[PDB]
């Protein structure tokens, strides 16, 4: 019987059997007042305190969110959908601790992605028990508010100030600072890690002065706040708040009063309208994301990054070889998970129209020009491959490379990977390659479970990645030192070395997508 | 190994066996087929060329090293033999520039580029292809050991080809 | 010491640990342990370091041995706290008699019960802490004796004896390796044989006697100390390395055992400064100088003898790898001790 005393009261966990050993799990520990009624759209308020034992023996409610209904019954998409009831009462976190209880263990804190509109910490691919068993780290993950309930903005108005779900993440970090020693963790050795919007979230904690003291290091998987989807401008946030009001019959003159009206709408009404607050979405749309609120974020983050205003510490950054493909089957013409999606020039052009809504003619042609210069052949997959590269280079790979480079210029060690292994169990088709999101199960060590139908080469690769992530969290250096592995060089702005992660030959390589990123990074922002 | 290393002590053969049969993992049934081709090619060709290139460059001259990794679409030998010894020659000599001849388009391009590179090296001592935004061929120096890969897909700059393997052949093996 | 030594007139802010063999390994583990960081200033490691092959019991091994000990003392149980309660009623003699057998084959280097990765004193495998720079940042003095291995040969190696010149044959050398490298593939043993039995030439009858002492001393002491010294210095601190090469005029062991393991200690502790004691004059001088050097290292972090026109002790860096020789004849600066040999032990050997 395993009970830990926290600042707010006793919690009870559960024992897990993992690889011939035991992990203690506390699933669903509350970390803020449920943000209901008057508290909807506000910053998370601190928890009152209880006598008696709180049962953290099951994942808690996921936060309110729309669900992906494009492929019902299909594991490829449904594996990302929430697997606990949706409720506004979702401010909970999970703790996994090695047994026997550690003395002063390094802590890894996961932040999920989901465009800031979806996600939950309880997905199968985010299960921290393997990391706890195998590396004796403590893993923590939290639910944070997403969508309008998480990021609705009227700047300077504490009834709806913006960035609420970023403050949820922050208050879970504070829970760790205050409580994790009781679980045997070291509050002075915390590494945040996250993927997509969760990676962007990690990078914004690097910028936020209220987060500086709440963590030691940071891992960013396929995301960074300078990605084009990651920050809602002030203009956009206002349009959207007002558009949402209009749609819910909440158009008012006094702004505090729009907010009171939105607080009587019930969550379903708010959710149904979120999709329409923009006149044209794409598969990358983030209708309600981080803003410059003057609180969590005091200035435009591109400026903070350029001028070196961020926490000085080590970072690990990386991306997947085919970031863009996953997005092509949610609206691009001629693409389908159920065939090889060979498309024509014209289909590629309508494709750009789908991904670059407005976007001048000239802006689209210049993309067309940069990515449709064929060597040669003509290979029928040319345009299928090019549009996946366009979407993945623009949205993920070039922004991560630029972040990594701007950050390292201020003196800290940074490490960059290129993930290039396609899961032998991927349910999506072969043409989608090494998809966005499909390194996560390697990081979290799912292939270490033999009963689970991954290959041997894949157990080895995950074993090595897990060791690398662990050594980065505990020591700031993501080496695998025991098994004559390739040494991971730091990323500097001259040579731009990164490491490839695959089952065949691990290499050191330089200047990933040099030609492509010059296009996105220097030319594209002027159109 | 007995066929390729006639005499060659027992210990000399085991040490080769030891260096090349450490599997990651799986067990892949082609492991030993692949390993013996690597043993024969690293010992007889690749490590001696790398050592020559390095010893020669240490006296001050520019040297350039390539790794040829393209398998002719017309190779009459089977797939497991890969990018064979001797099968870059027809690319150097520009046979794929003849359209009537049943090589692919990507192969005409690759031979066109190799021919330009060899030509520029002969006329100017620098094997660059300067006109068609190609990857610049760095000189091979003994520190960084940069070489260029020649293929139809992505031409890269890479460093320290077969580092682990050649340390075996070059430093350990000559003492047995 | 932290709490009490000021009462005795000592400075708790100026403490140097020093130790030899397992005591040196102990010192190096205090460099790794965060609970020891605040309890000392500097460290001296004489013929030992925790990366020596004998110095840390793996988790697998420790479990086997705890269980084996239980089995032997009639304490095999199911509940583990209960094995321990049973072992606490055994009396010390019973526990001691069984310790030798918890391994199925010992060697003269066996450490049946040593340091483990406990998650307390030691949070991770120490090779990893060392490689990635997780240890107390401070100066170290490290060193070894010219004939580390010989002492071990007279506890089981065939044809060796303190009471004759121990000239052995090829075959005796081979059984010797079997005694020191219990299991150890055939190929692992031949490769040792290959690396150490390449004769220049002659054939000198002592060749194999000398080689097996070198094998045992390079593998167990000299190469691990050199690797520790080098990995530690790569993080920025000053390190100093010595090679002790003086054979005590009073050594009771025979001449072929050379400058044995353990036989610098009496020089460090200044026993030859006692005239009544039958060491030579050159040996009083040498101990006087070593004592000054150790003292200056503890008080000032620099093991120089500054007054008597002595050879300046250069720091050990990973490029040049300078060390100092300690003898009664000519003190020298030398570079890259046992370079060829340690490349074998350090890079090749751990893969077999
Ligand atoms: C800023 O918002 C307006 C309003 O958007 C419309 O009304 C919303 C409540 C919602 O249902 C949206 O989908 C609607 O588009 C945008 O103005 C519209 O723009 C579209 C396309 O340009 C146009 O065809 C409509 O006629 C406009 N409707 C109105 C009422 O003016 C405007 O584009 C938004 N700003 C952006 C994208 O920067
Ligand atoms: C792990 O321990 C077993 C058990 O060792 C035996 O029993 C002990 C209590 C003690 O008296 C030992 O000397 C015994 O050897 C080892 O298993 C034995 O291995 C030897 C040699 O390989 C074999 O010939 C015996 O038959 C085995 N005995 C049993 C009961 O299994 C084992 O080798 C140990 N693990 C190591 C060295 O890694
Ligand atoms: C757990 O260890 C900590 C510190 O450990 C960390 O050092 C951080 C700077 C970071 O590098 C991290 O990755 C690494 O593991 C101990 O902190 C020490 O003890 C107290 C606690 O506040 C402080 O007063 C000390 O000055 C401080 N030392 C250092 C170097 O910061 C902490 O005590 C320990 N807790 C245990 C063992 O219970
Ligand atoms: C690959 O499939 C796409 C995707 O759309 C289709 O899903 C298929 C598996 C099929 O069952 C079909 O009914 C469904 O629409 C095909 O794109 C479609 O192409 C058809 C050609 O008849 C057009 O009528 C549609 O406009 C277009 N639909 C959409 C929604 O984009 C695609 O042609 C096919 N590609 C192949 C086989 O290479
Ligand atoms: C004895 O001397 C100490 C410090 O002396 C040491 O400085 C260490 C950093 C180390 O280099 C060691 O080899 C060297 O001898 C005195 O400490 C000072 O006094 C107090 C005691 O705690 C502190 O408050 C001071 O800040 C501190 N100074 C320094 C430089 O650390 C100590 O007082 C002294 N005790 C006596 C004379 O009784
Ligand atoms: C040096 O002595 C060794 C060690 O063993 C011996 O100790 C001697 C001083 C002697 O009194 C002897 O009785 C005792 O065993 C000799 O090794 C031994 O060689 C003999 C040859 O008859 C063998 O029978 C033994 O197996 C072997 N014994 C052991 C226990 O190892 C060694 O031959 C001798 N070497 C010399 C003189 O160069
Ligand atoms: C929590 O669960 C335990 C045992 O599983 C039970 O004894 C206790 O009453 C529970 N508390 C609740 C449901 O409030
Ligand atoms: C707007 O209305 C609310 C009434 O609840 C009030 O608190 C606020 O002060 C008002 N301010 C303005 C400027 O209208
Ligand atoms: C290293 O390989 C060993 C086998 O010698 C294996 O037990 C272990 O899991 C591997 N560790 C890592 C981090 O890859
Ligand atoms: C370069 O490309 C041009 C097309 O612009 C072509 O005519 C020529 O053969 C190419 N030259 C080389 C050396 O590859
Ligand atoms: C084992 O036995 C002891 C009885 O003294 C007890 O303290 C401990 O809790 C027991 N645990 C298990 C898991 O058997
Ligand atoms: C140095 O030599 C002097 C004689 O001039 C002697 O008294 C002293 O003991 C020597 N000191 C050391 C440290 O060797
Ligand atoms: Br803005
Ligand atoms: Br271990
Ligand atoms: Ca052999
Ligand atoms: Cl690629
Ligand atoms: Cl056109
Ligand atoms: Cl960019
Ligand atoms: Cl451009
Ligand atoms: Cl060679
Ligand atoms: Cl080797
Ligand atoms: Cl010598
Ligand atoms: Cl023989
Ligand atoms: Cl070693
Ligand atoms: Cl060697
Ligand atoms: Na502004
Ligand atoms: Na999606
Ligand atoms: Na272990
Ligand atoms: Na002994």
């Amino acid at each position: 019987d395993i009970i830990i005393a926290t600042k707010n009261g006793k919690v009870r966990g559960m024992q897990l059997t993992v690889f011939g050993g035991t992990v203690t799990a506390f699933l669903g520990i509350p970390y803020a007042q449920p943000p209901l009624g008057r508290l909807r759209f506000k910053k998370p308020q601190s928890l009152t305190k209880w006598s008696d034992i709180w049962n953290a023996t099951k994942y808690a409610n996921s936060c309110c969110q729309n669900i992906d209904q494009s492929f019902p019954g299909f594991h490829g998409s449904e594996m990302w959908n929430p697997n606990t009831d949706l409720s506004e009462d979702c401010l909970y976190l999970n703790v996994w601790i090695p047994a026997p209880k550690p003395k002063n263990a390094t802590v890894l804190i996961w932040i999920y992605g989901g465009h800031f509109q979806t996600g939950t910490s309880s997905l199968h691919v985010y299960d921290g028990k393997f990391l706890a068993r195998v590396e004796r780290v403590i893993v923590v993950s939290m639910n944070y508010r997403v969508g309008a309930l998480g990021f609705l903005a009227l700047p300077g108005n504490p009834e709806a100030p913006g960035n609420m779900g970023l403050f949820d993440q922050q208050l879970a970090l504070q829970w760790v600072q205050k409580n994790i020693a009781a679980f045997g963790g070291n509050p002075k050795s915390v590494t945040l890690f996250g993927e997509s919007a969760g990676a962007a979230s990690v990078s914004l904690h690097l910028l936020s002065p209220g987060s500086h003291s709440l963590f030691t290091r940071a891992i960013l998987q396929s995301g960074s706040f300078n990605a084009p989807w990651a920050v809602t401008s002030l203009y956009e946030a206002r349009n959207r708040t007002l558009n949402l009001a209009k749609l819910t019959g909440c158009s008012r003159e006094n702004e505090t009063e729009i907010i009171k009206c939105l607080r009587n709408k019930d969550p379903q009404e708010i959710l149904l309208n979120e999709a329409f607050v923009v006149p044209y979405g794409t598969p990358l749309s983030v209708n309600f994301g981080p803003t410059v609120d003057g609180d969590f974020l005091t200035d435009m983050p591109d400026i903070l990054l350029e001028l070196g205003q961020f926490k000085k510490t080590q970072i690990l950054v990386g991306v997947n070889k085919d970031e863009g493909t996953a997005f092509l089957v949610y609206g691009a013409p001629g693409f389908s998970k159920d065939n090889n999606s060979i498309i024509t020039r014209k289909e590629f052009q309508e494709g750009l129209k789908i991904f670059f809504p407005g976007v001048s003619e000239f802006g689209k042609e210049s993309i067309l020009f940069h990515y449709t210069d064929w060597v040669d052949d003509q290979r029928p997959e040319n345009y299928r491959e090019a549009l996946g590269d366009v979407v993945g280079d623009y949205n993920f790979i070039c922004p991560a490379l630029e972040f990594t480079k701007k950050f390292s210029e201020w003196g800290n060690n940074a490490f960059f990977y290129y993930f290039e292994h396609r899961s032998s169990k991927l349910p999506w088709p072969e043409w989608m390659g090494v998809m966005h999101g499909y390194e996560i199960e390697f990081v979290f060590g799912l292939p270490l479970e033999r009963r689970d139908q991954y290959t041997k080469a894949e157990e080895i690769l995950s074993r090595s990645i897990v060791k690398r992530w662990a050594n980065f969290a505990k020591y700031g250096n993501p080496q695998e030192t025991q098994n004559q592995s390739t040494s991971w060089p730091v990323f500097k702005s001259t040579e731009q070395k990164y490491l490839t992660l695959n089952t065949e030959s691990t290499r050191i390589m330089t200047k990933l997508r040099a030609q492509q990123c010059r296009f996105w990074t220097s030319f594209f922002p002027k159109v």
